């Protein structure tokens, strides 16, 4: 079980847990607050059994309470499932979505998130933000932003997919950083319009760390290295000659 | 099910619609098979027996996908097993694929054809943010059919063709508007679809479109405002 569980905020009450392997590729976000968890896009099926197990040193997969989608995601099928079968979870992902994932037959254990986003209290009484995060890409999606930590798990957006190559826990230089993230979010994200805003709503919240599904986290001054670089990138339909 | 509506035929080439309700769209050139987005795994059973009505599994050579799906992943696994043709999907989601790779073929952003043995072709319709990232429509030349995916679809969130635009419009309005990602691409798509010049506009879900209402819907989607155009409801 080559799995590491590396914690980035903990305080008695709460914890945010990093779990991942090697050959350093992200495997799942979990938040524990006081004994129940929180699971963040748990997706892979490949990576089940052994992500239950990092998971299981830190909590009994009894206790996950909540499971929060960044939007739908070609994953699962299979992978729901078997999270929904071993956790009585809900589920919250953005009303867009709801309808159309029996196809989680059980429309019950889904909690629409509306579009400009909502709270979700945890038992310590801090809450969790859903950011809206809409068009970056999936037009229903979302970032969930834990309070408590300061720490934005952002999902796609920052993340360096395609690539899982970074040593570290945390991004060390942005300019060797950009060639990791650069071509997919040209591509993916929207438009400058949707990106420029998102980052303004982002600068309000002031996150301590930026933390992505795939890739090195932004930490300290790579938040603000992030946020201006994601704010002026042309993007997408900008690229409208390229689409056609 | 099963009913299967022939949209067009000339014994050489037939585009069928396969329903229960839209299941699946089939097109027949001399005695090969394409398949419009099959998708189910739910469906998989039930699609391979309204398709062996009109051709034999194995005389498939091609299956298109407008899209990336949750369903369209862990179904291409069951469609590579039970045929030997090759799948085309936007290269957008070939690459994260590796989770047989030799079997499919990348669609580059601005589309590609594919060839038909009566020497027909179809062509891949670049489709992006309307709403996927990477997306194409399929125009199938021969009959003038445009699959436009999830384009014009009434995914609810009842007759074959659209007989009262007026009246349809509910039930695909609230879908584009919100799902769609600017009026900036669903304009430039349809200036681009009028120059194919399509006889009839199939989505994956709800009424066809054919005869007045293939230009009354591009006209009624060319003017939308929809998606980022309302950022205002976004944040």
């Amino acid at each position: 079980n080559g799995i590491d569980g590396v914690v980035l905020y903990e305080d008695a009450d709460h914890k945010f847990i990093w779990l991942g392997s090697e050959s350093v590729q992200t495997m799942q976000y979990l938040i524990v607050d006081r004994g129940r968890g929180v699971l963040l896009d748990p997706g892979g099926v490949h990576l089940f059994s052994r992500v239950v197990t990092a998971i299981s040193r830190f909590i009994s997969v009894d206790k996950i309470d909540t499971i929060f989608f960044s939007h739908q995601d070609p994953d699962v099928s299979s992978g729901i499932a078997l999270w929904l079968g071993i956790t009585k979870a809900k589920i919250y992902i953005s009303s867009l979505w709801v309808r159309f994932m029996p196809h989680i037959v059980d429309i019950s254990r889904m909690v629409p998130i509306p579009d400009k986003g909502m709270s979700i209290s945890l038992p310590s009484g801090s809450n969790m933000k859903c950011i809206p995060s809409h068009f970056m890409h999936s037009p229903g999606q979302f970032g969930l932003y834990d309070e408590r930590s300061r720490i934005l798990f952002s999902g796609d957006i920052g993340a360096a997919v395609f690539d899982d190559d970074n040593e570290t826990t945390f991004v060390e230089d942005f300019e060797k950083h950009l060639p990791l993230i650069e071509g997919f979010h040209v591509r993916y994200m929207a438009s400058n319009k949707i990106v420029s805003k998102w980052v303004e709503y982002v600068r309000r919240l002031n996150p301590l760390m930026i933390a992505p599904q795939h890739g090195a986290i932004y930490k300290d001054e790579q938040v603000n290295n992030f946020l201006n670089w994601l704010s002026g990138l042309k993007c997408g339909t900008d690229y409208i000659e390229n689409l056609f």
